């Protein structure tokens, strides 16, 4: 009841040599430099049935060339899992190693999309930890055919001090966003190349993420991505349709102009009205609110074209600022700032919620040209 | 035109590197071992250099081909590629080095927190906890966070009480922030579960967030902290909104059970019910993980219509299960903050729903 | 040549039962729950001159059971030095094993000091990496008998932004030392008491130390830990004498008063007249001004002794406020601070050198009431 | 009064206390250390940390130790130890998991010229850190300087230097690990020519957890002798008078005073040599912080006698010369005015690299 020679070379070539259970590679070590292959290839059910996981009904004879009873392990897992049967039952492992093949299978069959630059971007403005997986976008990326020369860049704005989001926070914001994000893309025009394709997802203050696009606006190949409550960094439905994009044209009069997004939620006009008083409101909407609501990037870019009609109706009617007032999803704020890169030249005035004015829209950031 | 000559070490390191399929067209070069037959590893594949030949073993530039790929490219007479393949064969092997050490991205966090009562009556130890996580890929690699919810001090449980449960949490989960590892120096996941009064278990969602990979589990009657059944379909979440009026408005969940209208307007004259459920209110529905996402998003849509029709704060009477509580307070950590009075049942009062938790403005 | 189960313990216990090559826990599996000995009694030279690091001059049966030939190891370390001898040569292995022992047995000896909580405050001031490891300030503390119930306050300043060190630059120091620090400190309110010990070392803006200083100064049981280039956390000489303070007092006259203090270097009188035409300068220094001479607490101390004295006599000068002008280690920038909060109460105007204009000093934080 | 304990309980409690008395701190192995048979039960007592089971929560004391706790009539303690102990058991803790700060990064930096005549491969520097406790976990850095472009080492060239290093170390910084998610530390070793290594340590620094390796013509990148103490460095006072500030470094070889006033007229000369230079003295890593401790010292004086440049002529080890640029990476900026030797010019020493503002 021994594995041939064979078999365990299935095994190691299946599993690209390492560990199925740490990832850890098993083809070299890395502290002292020597090829070697120190890994182990290891039975889910035991070949006897008093071994760990044993049972009657395996038939270890059947079984002991049988890829799909065999996994690719380093000596400590191993080691644990024969000590543990309980902790490591038969179901379990097999779940994990069925999970583990389907991962190499799926990167292995994947066309090559070219490169880009991983990007994150997120704030510390939650009163919860907010931390994007540098791991989770490479994975969405390879997903896609993209892959990347070095883990990329990521950007964890300051937090707000002990006054909140106020002058200081902004201009800290402003630093990240257009001084030490341009140094960074600029220490990867050695390896990338002078235009290189960017793929960026934001979790940040809405006014940040929209300065952000319109920072990185004038790329040609900017891949957009987003972090998703249930999905992380997966797209959640390739095959989703993008919903209808609603609007409400503003009334008549000389008030000032808002533009309101009605996309993750429901911006109620007394807030607006509030911090704005007589304001002409001009609302962007879906029929249905929601934070699930980028399925794919395709949703994204309807949101897009339907916001680019919408701001030259409202930058027709007047030469003054609009003010934006936005319930949207953390994608969708770096879209509309990249449409104010060039192809919307007018002055935007961005108000957010103040959790210091008890959930008041305020002014924050001034953007256009 | 030629061939690449390579030795068998050279051939073993390839194979492993490329997991064994064609670098150009991805298929499985097994097959014949998939089969039962002999795996003929010299005549399935062909290893050639990724680069043509240049002016000057380096197993890290040759490629793993199909014989029909293989044959398609044009070879000098030594057997190197006329044209260059280092851009796809070196995204090919970062592909799969990629999906090799997946298993790294889940070091996680164990965290278990219970109220008094349910610690002396229902004690999850961490082992229930981490087995759970170890099926799904979850790997704990220092003792799990086992803490339960601070008594309450003479004023009861106030503002103050509660920002310091928050902290008292958050503090505990400084090492979800800091104890950073794996292939690219992330941040651990949190892996945890609840077992306390809904209030409670909402300020544990407010502590944790949703904006983290973050995995919540669910103590379950018959099945622990197993998920009873990963292919079971979320259900329907059915509303009803409110009838129009100046009275208070209340949110009735009514997900583990039907929440009866009158012990809502007991507690709170005049009130305008909305209310949330299930086809089939039960104790035992929270069948997998997609049932509470799905909660949650069927939960915030109804929330953005319900704060939009008034200032005043939404008065909260949930029947909901434990872990539905924590995303319930999860979902609440925005910026944008509605003020939500949560109502709980007093056994010491004739069950009676007493305000417990504000949060927000 | 089969080691008897009594040196097994002894192995096992000499070595707190972790592996000796990566530190991992050998008694417990942490991913599934269970209490495991997976560890591997290793011998460093093999019983049979054919093993690994064997030669034909080891009496095998005299080393049996002889501990400095074993060691306790994970099984996947354990296969990595048997596959790879001369990466892994007696001499250095048994080198790694005495090491290892030593230090489990320093701890053992070591005598309570109470708990502490540990912080570092670091910068981002500098053209390179600038990072005090969090595991380096817990060794220095366990040596002196003081452990925490959490690894600690790491606080890390936001960077400069285009401007170099501007008003934005110390308003975000301001912050992180007198809000974010006073919020991590107010969250380890109940694990660690009301007034507890505080294990402190920066390395930071000389300014943002001495405002550091200045936060806990009126603190108990702050004790001062330093980080030297050579020693890294750990004093260089516990036995080492303080130096003479040298001190010229300054001359008479009108002019703005100046308290330079030359004890990393000596801070040339000409960049302190550019800075501060006319200053009257008093100066404080040791006779060989030196990078490295923190050599231990009592140098803290020591210098805390001579700044008392001094501090008082400039005072009684004037009521203006003294201007001052410091190469001085991070750990007498942190002391210097504390000595503001409440024994001297004077404003300091703190300088600086200034990158932005050619290296000389501007005036930077004000400090005292 | 008295608390029992089995055989497995033992071996648990052993373990995790090493084996001391957690009270007085004494090694209770001393009988098995002295060949005699070793007698858990009786050189030790286990009782509860706590007045009133698991194991976490068991002490281990020896017999006198044990006499003094006031105990209850099932061998619990009267008064509280569990602060105390768990204390003990965070310490012993913190030295175990001790080999996992050894997680490092290695890199090999050398000029074409060396990697040419003497290619330090990974292998050797991963040996060395190895047997000093240091952990790579992926393939080691090994660059070499980009040539110049025909505007020679200028300022452009040596910053991109300095940015193309500190960004191939970044990635590798980022990969925090260990017990408390520390970045890993830096283990390099550097054989190019002097500027370009005083470029090394201007862009890693010194306020960091980093190791420089040496590569020796005789012990390779091993230590010679880490017993040796470092020599003693000889100072040289500059004279009086209004010449270049000139400071030459006579480490590895005595530097002709004639060959400094060829290259820089009328130059007021500091020196700082050792008793016997030698290209051998890098005897172990002592020998390179002794080497700073001293340089600085002296720069401290050179620095305040003017504002003037610093004309540096260094014969010195690799080793050395990057240590030197590490030291000049504080806020404060000297102007520095770095010489080499041209070997195809008569060996005469020509000005290649400015540091400071
Ligand atoms: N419900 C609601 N939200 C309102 C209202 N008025 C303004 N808002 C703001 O819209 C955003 C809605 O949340 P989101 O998750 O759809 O998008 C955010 C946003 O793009 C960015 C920053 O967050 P924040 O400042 O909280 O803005 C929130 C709200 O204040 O990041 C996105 N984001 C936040 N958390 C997550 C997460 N967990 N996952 C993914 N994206 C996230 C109003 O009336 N109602
Ligand atoms: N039947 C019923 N229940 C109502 C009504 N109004 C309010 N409730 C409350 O809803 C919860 C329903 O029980 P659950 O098991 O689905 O969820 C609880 C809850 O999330 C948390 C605390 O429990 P409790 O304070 O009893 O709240 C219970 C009920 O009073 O923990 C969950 N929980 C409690 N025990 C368990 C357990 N053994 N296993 C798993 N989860 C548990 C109303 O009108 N009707
Ligand atoms: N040589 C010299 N230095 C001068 C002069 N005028 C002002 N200075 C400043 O004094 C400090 C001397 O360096 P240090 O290492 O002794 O102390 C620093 C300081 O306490 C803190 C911030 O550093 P910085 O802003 O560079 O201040 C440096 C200098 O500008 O951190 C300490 N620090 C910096 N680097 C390290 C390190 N690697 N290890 C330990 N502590 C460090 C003047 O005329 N000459
Ligand atoms: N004898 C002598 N040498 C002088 C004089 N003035 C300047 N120098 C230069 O000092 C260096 C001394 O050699 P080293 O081996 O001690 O250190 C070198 C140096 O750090 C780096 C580059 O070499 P180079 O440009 O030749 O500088 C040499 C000399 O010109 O690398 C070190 N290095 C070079 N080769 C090796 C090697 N094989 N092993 C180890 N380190 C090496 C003067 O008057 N006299
Ligand atoms: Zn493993
Ligand atoms: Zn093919
Ligand atoms: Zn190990
Ligand atoms: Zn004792």
């Amino acid at each position: 009841f021994n594995t041939n020679d064979e078999t365990k070379r299935i095994v190691w070539t299946q599993t690209a040599g390492h560990c199925e259970l740490c990832g850890t590679d098993l083809t070299f070590d890395y502290r002292a430099g020597k090829p070697m292959k120190w890994g182990e290839v290891a039975a889910i059910l035991p070949a006897s049935p008093k071994g760990p996981r044993g049972r009657a009904d395996h038939d270890a004879e059947a079984h002991t060339n049988d890829t799909a009873n065999l996994m690719l392990l380093c000596p400590g897992c191993h080691d644990k899992i024969d000590r543990d049967a309980d902790g490591y039952p038969e179901n379990d492992l097999s779940g994990l190693h069925q999970a583990y093949l389907e991962r190499i299978r799926l990167a292995a069959t994947t066309p090559d999309g070219g490169r880009a630059i991983p990007l994150i971007v997120q704030s510390q403005h939650f009163q919860t930890i907010n931390d994007i997986p540098v791991r989770d976008l490479l994975t969405a990326m390879s997903a896609e055919g993209l892959t990347a020369f070095d883990q990329g860049i990521k950007i964890a704005f300051a937090a707000p001090g002990p006054r909140g989001r106020d002058t200081t926070y902004w201009q800290n914001v402003k630093d990240s966003v257009q001084y030490e994000l341009e140094q960074q893309l600029k220490r990867r025009g050695g390896t990338y190349g002078d235009s290189p394709a960017l793929a960026v997802v934001g979790l940040a203050d809405i006014p940040a993420l929209m300065m952000l696009g319109q920072s990185i606006g004038d790329r040609s190949k900017r891949l957009i991505f987003s972090f998703h409550r249930e999905h992380l960094l997966r797209w959640p439905d390739q095959s989703a349709e993008p919903p209808s994009f609603l609007f409400t044209p503003p009334p008549n009069g000389d008030g000032p102009l808002a533009l309101v997004l009605s996309i993750s939620a429901q911006v109620p006009v007394r807030d607006v009205t509030d911090a704005l008083p007589g304001a002409r409101i001009a609302e962007l909407s879906i029929p249905e609110p929601s934070y699930a609501m980028v399925q794919n990037r395709r949703v994204i870019h309807a949101f897009r074209d339907a916001l680019q009609i919408r701001l030259s109706q409202l930058e027709a009617l007047t030469p003054d600022p609009i003010h934006v007032f936005a319930a949207i999803p953390a994608a969708l704020a770096i879209e509309f700032g990249a449409l104010l890169t060039t192809q919307h030249q007018h002055t935007y005035l961005i108000f957010d919620r103040d959790k210091e004015n008890q959930d008041r829209f305020t002014q924050t950031l001034q953007l256009g040209p």
